[PDB]
């Protein structure tokens, strides 16, 4: 089975890529696995596969850390992401995001139901498992629980059956048969949960699948539109119908090659303690526990020699940056284009802790609009910040055509030199804010509202007659023939490879 | 003569450091020397010494590029700066800035007049030189003139004789015997020029010395206080009186080992076309020529085999960043401390194009002040932005004790995660602005006023009870014994030197 359609095959791809380290000696899930993984993430090392995890019983479980983190080399920097999508490992960010947006004007390819799959190789009923006895990792020393769920896919369906949503949301072990987790607006898991609550008849049928097809975990991390079933979108993007099996205890369908599947319910009435968790902005607030959603687990099914993917998230760079940020940015690009705004490219700079998105403007189109900064800033921010795709993003940086938004140094250059503080900015206080950013939920103002800004790093002539500068750099401040001479004579003169 | 007291010795130090490339084949001063130097600056390579410059006549001149730029290695990153000051080449930025601030509470050590020096080895009177015939570089392709003066020291004295100022300010060749250059408020060259203009009796006696003692060019780049003679300050910092010789045509005194000295006058009445010049923010605005100050050159004196230092300035990283930014930041640190503000450290992040300064706060002292963000922001910004040392700086970022302000990635982390846009900021519109930033002089508002901000990246409990988070990183989210195990087993497990 191809790597993008089967997690087990993905793992093998990473091996073949010389991008895996298999650790076959005992590793403690209490902090050690996550510490190793954190180090990998801070240094762009190879992904760790823990094949000998202290506490693994009856095949539950091995761990793969850093499944969507960065490689060291520039030439295959995003290679692990490319492997989730059948792309060459040298694929650019633009090519990855274009792949993820490609199904947005294609017909969905609905999934295919099959009678069984690897995810049925083993099962544990209500009398045979205990979630407190599994080798669930403690990821950060101050976490409020053992976070089993950092890279699985929650599966919930609208009461009417018409929309089945796949998404990632964190969850931790509460007791032998329950999790607690984040279910917050405007996320689709929350939107669906609200529909069940309003109906008031039953708890929400639920499954959580770990080690799902890599192309599915990437759509899981992406804010595709409301009411769109991720399975169909993945099918369209990959050109193939996903093979799903029915759960044993409910009528939901899980990917046939899922490593591990939990089946049960998301309560419409109960909560339990959840968090804190060391998260995407880089922080843990020890003791900041709050009531979260509560899931009941009725049944576990799993592959032989099951592997649990884990994100040891926090400071740069991990899946919370590479996937959350980039995929939001992709959707924001599309949203802007659909609103007739002249945006060519969007990216969340890692340097911003994925709280900014830089928007590359087609300034020939902008010129034709005959507008102003004030007007244009307002229009862009109203589009993006009133939409779910803008939820995580607190600063939009508008930049002209000379800036590569996929290069943080060039975004910082433009921001610092072209956007006058105050005058070239519009503040948005009456928009939904992202509370998990420290300056929001642990800050000076309302946790859930405002704190957003559009920073205009377009120069004034970009609205009127065209760019009126050249950069004072090697590329722009010297003619071609000279530059090439300089390069050709560089090592001859005594000064100091793409792949590395 | 020691490297910090004699430019020729500095050049030799760079050789011995294996931090020089001597180019003995013909190099064109029309763009080629500057292009090579620009490439060095963008890649942190070795400094270039052009010993064979097309157009050099009668010993005028060789060029040394990138005299204060960065080295490739982390361990001696600031080694060229350290060599200007007799510091070890592994010196930290904090150690360099502390050295530059060290003379601020010491008695000045006034200079010593000597009867001659190397700078008198050769001379050209009013009938023997022509500045248009020298090998003055064209530094960027769109510059408005050939910028002879990018790393020399202007020497002007108050009418009353009490203050002799040393500073760097750009200047370009106007004609055979004149330069034009920037003389702008609040710079000391401008302050002195104004005193002469108000007296109205004569043009300002002037000299411009190139290849001066490296400890003197660093004070030249630093905004020490009004009325303080740089020579005395350099003397105190170095522990030795500087040896100066009298000019031939006026009563000013130049460093005895100056490579090249121009003597003449700065006009109190004439101007001429000046600029554009590819500058510290990274931009040139082709055609943006404005009237500048005009200097008349009466006499040139020079060393045998004279060497002209040159800054090929623009995008990161060159002397405009490493010296302008850092030295301003140093003076801002002191200023804050003298105003009873609990600032421990200041640095201008290169990522900001040296338009920001990050201010590290002693939060135990802050707590004792029993204040608020709003109040504290106002107080800091009133100090800094009403002072000359704050002139170039448009954003102040306040950060707590966990942040190393000398590390741009940590400043960006804190800014992006701890400062709520709008609410955690105070805008300053009634302060002097720095017009050379593009968003000022080529922007939407007044070129000379406002555009400044204090961004408070202190969290709320830093004002009250103490930091209430841990970072979700390897350093803070795992106990010591585990971290050390992980490190000790890193290469055993199969994962991947300070000097590299
Ligand atoms: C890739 C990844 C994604 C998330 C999350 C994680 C990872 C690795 C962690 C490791 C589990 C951390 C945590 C970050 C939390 C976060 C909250 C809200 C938005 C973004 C991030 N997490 C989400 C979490 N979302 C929460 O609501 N809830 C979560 O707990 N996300 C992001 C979430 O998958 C994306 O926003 C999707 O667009 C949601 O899908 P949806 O559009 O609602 O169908
Ligand atoms: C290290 C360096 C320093 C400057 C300058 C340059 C270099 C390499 C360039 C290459 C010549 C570029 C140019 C940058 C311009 C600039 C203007 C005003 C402030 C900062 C920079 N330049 C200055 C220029 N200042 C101008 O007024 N005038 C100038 O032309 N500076 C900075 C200037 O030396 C410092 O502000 C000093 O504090 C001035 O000394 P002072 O306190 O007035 O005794
Ligand atoms: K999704
Ligand atoms: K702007
Ligand atoms: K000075
Ligand atoms: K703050
Ligand atoms: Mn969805
Ligand atoms: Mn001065």
């Amino acid at each position: 089975q191809p790597a993008h359609l089967c997690f087990r095959s993905f793992v093998e791809a990473l091996k073949v890529d010389n991008d895996l380290v298999e650790i076959n000696t005992p590793i403690d899930p209490n902090l050690e696995a996550a510490a190793i993984t954190r180090r990998v993430c801070e240094t762009n090392d190879k992904a760790p596969l823990f094949n000998n995890l202290i506490g693994m019983k009856n095949g539950l479980f091995r761990i793969l850390g850093a499944p969507g983190s960065l490689r060291k080399s520039s030439a295959d920097r995003y290679g692990r992401l490319a492997r989730h999508l059948a792309l060459p490992p040298t694929a650019s960010m633009r090519e990855i995001l274009d792949k993820m947006l490609s199904a947005s004007d294609m017909p969905p390819i609905p999934p295919t139901i099959v009678p069984t799959g690897p995810c049925k190789e083993n099962s544990l009923d209500d009398s045979e498992f205990d979630l407190t006895e599994l080798p669930v990792p403690l990821i950060h020393k101050s976490d409020g629980g053992k976070y089993i769920q950092t890279y699985g896919m929650h599966i919930v369906q609208s009461p009417d059956g018409t929309w089945t949503n796949w998404s990632i949301a964190r969850a931790m072990v509460h007791d032998k048969n329950h999790l607690t987790g984040l279910v917050i607006p405007p996320q689709h898991i929350w939107q669906i949960h609200q529909m069940w609550k309003k109906e008031g008849r039953s708890d929400v049928p639920w499954a959580l699948a770990f080690g799902v097809p890599p192309a599915a975990i990437m759509a899981s991390s992406m804010p595709i539109p409301d009411g769109v079933t991720e399975a169909g979108y993945v099918g369209a993007m990959t050109g193939s119908s996903l093979e799903l099996v029915k759960c044993d205890t409910n009528d939901l369908y899980v990917p046939a090659t899922s490593e591990i599947v939990l089946e049960g319910t998301l309560s419409i009435s109960e909560t339990g303690p959840e968090g804190p968790f060391g998260q995407m902005h880089g922080y843990i607030f020890p003791g900041d526990t709050h009531l979260g959603a509560k899931y009941k687990v009725n049944r576990i099914t799993y592959r032989n020699n099951a592997i649990m993917p884990m994100s040891s998230c926090g400071r740069l760079t991990d899946e919370t940056h590479t996937m959350i940020g980039s995929l939001a940015a992709a959707e924001i690009r599309k949203l802007c284009q659909q609103n007739d705004l002249p945006i060519t490219d969007a990216f969340a700079p890692f340097e911003s802790q994925v709280t900014w998105v830089a928007l590359r403007v087609d300034t020939e189109k902008l010129r034709a609009m005959k507008t102003t900064s004030e007007g244009f800033r307002k229009r862009v921010g109203d589009v993006v910040f009133n939409h779910k795709a803008g939820y995580t993003i607190h600063r939009l940086v508008l930049v002209g055509d000379d800036i590569d938004v996929y290069e943080g140094k060039d975004v910082l250059w433009a921001f610092s030199t072209r956007c006058r503080p105050g005058m070239d900015e519009t503040l948005f206080e009456d928009v939904r804010g992202f509370p998990l950013i420290p300056y929001m939920g642990h800050g000076n103002g309302p946790a859930h509202r405002g704190g957003k800004v559009v920073s205009d790093a377009l120069m004034p002539t970009e609205y009127t007659t065209g760019r009126n500068w050249e950069a004072a750099d090697f590329n722009q401040s010297y003619p071609e023939d000279l530059k090439q001479k300089v390069l050709d004579n560089w090592t001859k003169m005594g000064f100091s490879h793409h792949h590395h």
